[PDB]
């Protein structure tokens, strides 16, 4: 294992982003990456692998670059990634994000991965489209299934600009969505890990990441 900034082709990402993590694990969002490995975070196979167990607990960049929906220039990130299969435990985890930041509050999308759904759906993957930024039963959501669980690395390619939000896995425009109600200047990107639901680690192995 080594530290993923010794792939090159992971360092335009990394320099446009933080690293977050647990308290425990970080004292400070990570924001220098060379030289830089933790079980958290690090390379094996020439890929950037987050790894983090426990309900609410992550190990995801942060992209720093923050907008609007409206914005005239795309923000656009793509990834190749492969979700291993997860552990038996590992309920609900988040592997990108449009983050609402500091204004909007709520995501405004969740690409993630469960266990099990009821939309009876199993190791599925869900587009999770925000209708408004509310708490417990007062949220409104599109909830896009997105199929299951590739066996072997897939890519995703979120965009937003002039206030459409689309999701494309492989190709395939999933998620296509007039998002101008969103009115939140404080926008950005994330990719790694989140788990919102499970004890043991989950992994998620970036085979490329870049954000523009
Ligand atoms: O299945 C279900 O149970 C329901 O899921 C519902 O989606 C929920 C999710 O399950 C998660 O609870 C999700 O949590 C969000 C949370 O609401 C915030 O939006 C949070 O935002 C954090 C930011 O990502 C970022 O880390 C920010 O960093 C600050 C921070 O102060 C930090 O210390 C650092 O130093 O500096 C930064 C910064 O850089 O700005 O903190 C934000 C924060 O509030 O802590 O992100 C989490 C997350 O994991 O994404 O909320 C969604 C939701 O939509 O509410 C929903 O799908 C529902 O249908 C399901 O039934």
């Amino acid at each position: 294992r080594r530290p993923p900034w010794d792939i090159a082709r992971f360092r335009p990402a990394l320099r446009v982003a933080k690293l977050q993590a647990p308290d425990s694990v970080q004292r400070k969002d990570v924001r220098s990456f060379p030289n830089f490995q933790a079980d958290h975070f690090y390379s094996e196979n020439r890929d950037m692998v987050f790894v983090m167990g426990g309900d609410s607990q992550r190990s995801e960049l942060r992209f720093l670059d923050e907008w609007s929906v409206r914005t005239s220039s795309t923000r656009r990130m793509v990834g190749v990634l492969t979700l291993p299969t997860p552990l038996r435990g590992m309920k609900h985890f988040t592997w990108m994000q449009v983050a609402g930041g500091s204004k909007g509050k709520k995501p405004l999308l969740r690409l993630s991965w469960h266990d099990k759904r009821e939309q009876d759906l199993r190791n599925t993957m869900l587009a999770t489209v925000r209708l408004n930024n509310k708490s417990g039963d007062a949220g409104r959501f599109k909830k896009i299934v997105l199929g299951t669980r590739p066996s072997g690395r897939f890519v995703a390619d979120v965009r937003v600009e002039r206030s459409r939000l689309t999701v494309r896995l492989n190709g395939r425009k999933l998620v296509d969505e007039d998002v101008g109600y969103w009115t939140y200047s404080t926008n950005y990107f994330k990719a790694g890990v989140a788990v919102q639901e499970g004890s043991p680690d989950a992994r998620v192995v970036f085979h490329g990441l870049t954000v523009s």
